[PDB]
């Protein structure tokens, strides 16, 4: 059913509020096709979360250009390793079985939740001070 459960732990400015919920919906579809043992769904959810996650970095990043955010430069290069790394997991899903699935989401967890509360959050005042929302 459901892997993470989206808490008002994890919130952040609006915008950055739906992407990030989206990231956590993907994390969720991803976790029932392992229980479905659907092999070929989860390749294919995967795919998108992987790309969402490129697309919602960029966004951040987009932000951190448009407002000069002090810390735009390390915060880029650990979204650029998480890629790498994810990357890295989609490979293991071509012959993985539903059990390899799990790992790859529990690390998926381990990653999403701790950098949105702790590296995502940084930037949150710095923003909303400056009126992004
Ligand atoms: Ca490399
Ligand atoms: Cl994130």
């Amino acid at each position: 059913d459901v892997l993470v459960k989206w808490s008002e732990d994890l919130a952040n400015l609006p915008s950055i509020d739906t992407q990030h919920k989206r990231l956590v919906d993907y994390i969720n579809d991803l976790y029932r096709a392992a229980r479905r043992r659907d092999m070929d769904k989860a390749r294919e959810v995967f795919d998108a979360l992987k790309n969402y996650a490129v697309e919602h970095f960029g966004y951040e990043e987009r932000l951190f250009a448009d407002y000069a955010y002090p810390e735009a430069t390390r915060h880029k290069e650990i979204h650029r390793r998480f890629v790498e790394t994810v990357l890295k997991w989609e490979k293991q899903l071509a012959a993985g079985d539903p059990e390899v699935v799990m790992t790859t989401l529990r690390g998926l967890v381990d990653w999403l939740v701790n950098h949105i509360m702790k590296e995502d959050k940084k930037y949150e005042a710095y923003l909303r001070e400056r009126g992004v929302s």
